[PDB]
């Protein structure tokens, strides 16, 4: 199920997930239906998680990774299609086997191939610069 704010913008949770503490490398995913389109993992939070919770399922489910969370990076609206996003970091610790692609992307490369393929995703990444 979805959930929604008080303005009517659904609640979303994704994640950058780093191969390690340099957050130099991120994984990036394709989906069952869109598989030659990379993307970071997210999705719509369920109707009593938190945001936290929601990225660590998401991660779980749409990049079959485990990891420690880290901070907020944001909150990202898109209002193109009234989703707010709350965007985390995540370390990744380990690779669930048998679980669509992942593969490990240098951060600029990351957000050359989002620009292409996921444009609001790019975003989440040069916040990194951004600060």
């Amino acid at each position: 199920t979805r959930t929604y704010d008080r303005e009517g913008f659904k609640k979303r949770a994704a994640c950058l997930c780093f191969r390690s503490e340099q957050e130099d490398e991120v994984l990036l995913v394709s989906s069952s239906r869109y598989p030659d389109q990379w993307i970071v993992p997210g999705g719509g939070m369920e109707p009593e998680e938190e945001p936290g919770g929601a990225a660590v399922r998401e991660v779980y489910e749409e990049a079959g990774v485990k990891g420690k969370l880290g901070r907020l990076l944001g909150i990202f609206e898109n209002q193109d299609r009234k989703h707010r996003t709350y965007v985390y970091v995540l370390t990744v610790t380990e690779i669930l086997e048998d679980w669509r692609k992942r593969e490990w992307f240098k951060v600029e490369d990351a957000i050359k191939v989002l620009q292409c393929h996921k444009p609001v995703h790019a975003e989440y990444l040069e916040k990194l610069k951004l600060g």
